[PDB]
């Protein structure tokens, strides 16, 4: 059962005001099976949560380009018109798959062939909701310290710790990681 330094670390400085279950990710990270599996994880945690307790998921640039700024926007985008279902697959697919993301008019189009309307992408994403939101992905990792992607963090104070976990099948290590975070969020 559930210890500081197995099944979740505990963060020195923690970090006020943060979500309550905050996932990072990137779509420049992994082989597309591998983004795929943590996608799989992550509704499955989200699933197995207790009722009332949120999950949050920001997108990290990794090596600085437009096109990660861009994307992080566009995630905003994801979040501010609640199609992060809708758009995930068919976005790491657009960078990694079918590789036609290159520009934002491609990243637009991604969401329109996933049936968010054009004038629709562009409100969203001149709005001041997904200002706010591309400030707070921003923001929240350098809080966090982050030292990589994929990562979970329970109320700004815990992270979770996936080599203290069975990670031998992936159904035991869902179990393991989904119970842990319901101790997080109670702890």
């Amino acid at each position: 059962q559930y210890e500081d330094g197995k099944q979740y670390t505990t963060l020195e400085k923690p970090v006020a005001g943060a979500p309550q279950v905050l996932e990072f990710f990137s779509f420049f990270c992994g082989h597309a099976y591998q983004f795929e599996e943590v996608l799989h994880i992550s509704d499955n945690v989200k699933k197995k949560l207790p009722e009332g307790v949120k999950m949050t998921k920001y997108h990290v640039n990794f090596m600085g380009g437009d096109l990660g700024k861009d994307l992080t926007q566009a995630w905003a985008v994801a979040m501010a018109l609640g199609v992060e279902d809708k758009v995930t697959v068919p976005l790491f697919e657009g960078v990694q798959k079918t590789q036609t993301i290159r520009s934002a008019s491609d990243i637009r189009d991604v969401f329109i062939n996933a049936g968010i309307k054009g004038e629709e992408y562009d409100a969203a994403w001149n709005s001041f909701v997904v200002k706010s939101l591309v400030a707070q992905q921003e923001k929240a990792a350098a809080d966090v310290q982050l030292r990589g992607v994929p990562a979970m963090f329970v109320n700004g104070k815990y992270q979770l710790n996936p080599q203290g976990m069975d990670t031998s099948n992936m159904d035991v290590f869902v179990q393991q990681y989904a119970d842990t975070v319901k101790y997080l969020s109670e702890k």
